[PDB]
């Protein structure tokens, strides 16, 4: 290999320039398969590869694993093999009221409640989404019928005390996070993840553009959890995807 | 009047939802008429308020001072009397060689060099603009053959250290502000400005929508002081009329 | 211009190393009016400026616009031409009981709840004016028999939120303000205004002399040519 | 499953109060292989997780991926199923020039160079391993004729910039983290990883036990990436279920 | 003398590599009584300091005062002399109800609520105590009949508000400590004192040995004021064991 | 006693409402001297306590110990028994070069770069003295002939690495740390200390009074000063109580 994690040489991407970077590396094949001739390339920790075809150009498809520290060893290492552009296709928690489930939220900034992007700019730097990405997974949203919520992001280095998770072990939160939930409600922050801060912060940094868009699987004004009873539309996945052939055609 | 500082009532506004917000008071009169009807509101302090009309849409045009805490006033008392869109024009340094005196950039988001915005936010929270009105501007350029640098402001509550510059009575900058300039060049950010890291913060933080679009008045690269020598407002009045449509 | 933002020339001030500086433009001209041969000199932006003589040397009046950042530009480009003690006069609101309204405060410091401050020292620094404009501002005070009311306050980037105040469109104040008048209080902190932690740190770490004086408007608990006259008399005490 | 990510039920754990916790899911089964009676349980995102014995005891073994926020997740989903006791093995990068390729570090305590550490503690805290569990593995290192380092590991959110690495795309790191592999050494920091910071800050917090052992695969005085030319003893895998063994026995 | 506040020279600790240091000056001599041929060394400021000799071998016992800044100097001028191996013994508030009075502590690593950890380190860095002189006093406890409580310590610059103190003269902790105490003891902390912070920052950066064991005289769930030693005899037991 | 580590109660300070708080135990009871009728009140670890008279009025001289923390009980128990005005003497290293060995420095404000402050105000807090008490600490210093350097004051928890001094077994100075002489040099800073920051800000926000004098004894850049020093702090306590 080329790089250090992901198991990948730049021969392996066929050109590719542009990363479809799902969290989970069992969505990745999905995504692929999307689009023409996906090939199977590496599986490596949290990191599989797919390479695949949009409208006969190559794009790469490599899960991040959850949180900033993953992420930012998949982005690093991809750019290294010539990727400049990386659209995150991902799952979240809603903290709105009237954002529910199987929504769709395009990112276009992040509150930074994560450790990655502080290796990569103090935190008066803000983790603000590329323009061009932003605006072609808006688009991408709406040629599927979808209007999404843009807006902004808390993204959290922890799923349960940083997103203000009391079902645990010990039901607390520590002061820094007890309150912040309502904290982020009140700005008008739309939704809890895990790596848009960090992808975002690092990709402004380092001259690469990236995007984000996640389907809503949980409410958390109603539920820390979802499950059976959880509303089971248009797909986050097809929208990547549409979003992905917007920038390279 | 209504608010503490601006000296306006909401009748006075009749019905504006949207304002334009230069810092300069003496460029509020110069915005105003290139729209129609242009009407004097009120002048306090460095706070000169006019109404006008863009494609028949009422506007105000209020400047709001060189900095965020001037700002933060005027936008909060606006938005008390139905003000919800806050249009940002003002003149920048570049401080990428790439963009030339001239150009005007559009502020997708800025690092947060000021204090007011904490008082709105903790500084984790990113000083994001809207992206709606972010995207009108940026039609608004091109509509006007102007291909607009997009990408992020450093807004510094102080226009020399702050800014890294040196041509000063003691000629110092304090140390985390000494190399800070190029930490923020190779983070690729394009200029330097007062206002927006505030005016953001507070607006993405309370429900109102803002955007900035600024004339680069002097690149970094070659000098400190801009050379004394209009697109940019011209701009800022077509993405009025874009969001008001 | 000699200088960017005021408009001014180092000639036009006729060797004055002395300033007084309100934060209103429209309260220069009135200030100016109280010493000898007042002249006006420029105004650009929310910067107006006037010369006028005390007791027959040359002393700058120029207004600073609200808040540190514009206060930062005027106390720079002023130095720049010669400018080494500023003397602030304003208005207030206090948060003490015990101070009421017609009362005067001289700001000995500042608690730093501004950004400019920080662009000229690290936080750990104090927000202290100097002690001889201080001492004179209080003299000038006691003079007019008035006893000042000397000590710390506190210095906002914002009008609203930093001063906890909730009468806004949202009602909301963020958390790290939520409860702070009362942090304040407990403290002895005096009034809240919006301009000395810039101007005093500042001062203190590039070396000229700030202090402020201000009149008590209004009390959140419960004049203005007084505050002109006492800080008009200081100058004349720290030029004799 | 009764938690959200592992796809794990208390069952499935047949009483086991302790876990062993590598960051690479494909290196579960193989830890699993050094007990007895290795039983898979679940495979879902980076989560792999066993069950073995550990002469008769019942012990988890289960994949933290990279990073803080996805080793935060499995910590409280499997203490969430009664794991008091978490177990890291894993490799390191050594920032002192005696430290040497194929060496074990038990790392006392870490440098907080995370983000999720703070959802349980602000930095002040010390990121402390549990005495015992550290006792136990310098004991189990011992016990197989190696002498340990024994001492504090910088616990960084990045493998590249946190790291000091300039062997990236852009080969610049920001201000705060250059120099500040010097600075580590300096104190006599031993090392280079990425989770312990997170999970010995929520242990501590929380009321369970952590400790980590280490291998030494880079000397980061030499190479920044180990290659083929790098050395390459006793296993860390084979010290921690010996540890194990110890504090269940 | 060869140093700036101690009035020591090297000559004077006859090649002592160990310190037992505790807080209180007036503690110093009846530790030193407890080891052979204790001699008086110097006393200047809040530092008194005695020789002594553990089965041959020499300690020097010397007080740091209270708190990290007078530590900070103790400690440093010491390791000047040659000393690289930092007992600490004092007296502590628990914060856990199961903690009795007159039980011992010993620290394995601090809540740095102090300002001179971060003259050595930046916050990030663990106030992590040595691993084998804290497994000395551990089993110096055990052979003594006594199980100490091992784990996490609060050291805080002050005794009142940072130790969220209310019976005082303003009885008020500002805004960060209010609630604090209740922070830590949901966290596990054991205790409040107010040096090791400092001392085991200093220590773990500049490489030597510490290690601190102190006796509870409070309970703080009960009350505050301490009602009006064991620690110091298991310290001493530690130097004998390390130096062996 | 009342107080659990001074070993005093209220009744011992014959109503005595300020204290000279020197750092040394040792030089307490000298201090004390320069009144009428010393009185011994008590000694417990490095602090020692004396009453004694000044121009007819109760004055405690109180030994803090080096530091913040130590400093803040004392400030903290004799505030306790009735004390609310307190006044730091003592020695300080210069870093300006025009400060010379032998000058006097009156403390306006303190940098802090402690942490006891922190435990009384977030650090936006100013560590500033008290204007009457500062005023009578000049003053006194003028009727000794004496003009005082009035300023800023580096407050350090530490002697050594928070004062950039590199004469250390490691030579090793944390980065934070590493150019901050120069950094307070070129902001002004006259000195540096170690308690004036724990001090001002513990009695700025508890409702005291506090000031500080020192005699400069070295200078960074380069007993009769130390003497001076204490006749100031004396004259100035008969000025407050007067
Ligand atoms: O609530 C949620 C759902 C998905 N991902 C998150 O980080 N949080
Ligand atoms: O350089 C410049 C010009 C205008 N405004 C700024 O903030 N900086
Ligand atoms: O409660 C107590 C007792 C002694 N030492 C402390 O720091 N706290």
């Amino acid at each position: 290999a080329d790089v250090f994690h992901l198991g990948l040489t730049k021969a392996m991407l066929d050109g590719a320039t542009l990363a479809i970077v799902p969290g989970d590396p069992e969505r990745v094949k999905r995504i692929a398969e999307l689009m023409d001739n996906a090939t199977f390339l590496a599986s490596h920790r949290e990191y599989t590869s797919y390479l695949a075809y949009a409208d006969g150009k190559p794009v790469v498809i490599c899960s991040t694993g959850i949180g900033g520290p993953s992420t930012s060893i998949a982005v690093e290492e991809l750019a290294q093999l010539g990727v400049n552009t990386f659209l995150r296709v991902g799952t979240t928690g809603a903290i709105q009221p009237h954002v529910n489930v199987g929504d769709v939220i395009v990112t276009q900034a992040s509150v930074r409640l994560d450790g990655a992007s502080l290796h990569f700019a103090p935190m008066e730097f803000p983790a603000v989404a590329n323009f061009e990405c932003t605006t072609a997974m808006v688009a991408a949203c709406r040629d599927a019928g979808v209007e999404p919520h843009i807006g902004v992001t808390a993204s959290s280095d922890t799923f349960y005390p940083g997103q203000e998770r009391y079902d645990t072990v010990t039901g607390r939160v520590t002061r820094r996070f007890a309150g912040s939930m309502k904290e982020w409600q009140d700005m008008g922050v739309l939704n809890y993840e895990m790596e848009s801060a960090t992808l975002f912060t690092m990709c402004a940094t380092q001259g690469w553009r990236a995007a984000s868009v996640a389907g809503v699987i949980v409410n958390r004004t109603q539920q820390e959890i979802p499950d059976e009873a959880t509303m089971k539309e248009v797909s986050a996945v097809s929208i990547v995807v549409a979003a992905a052939k917007k920038l390279l055609a």
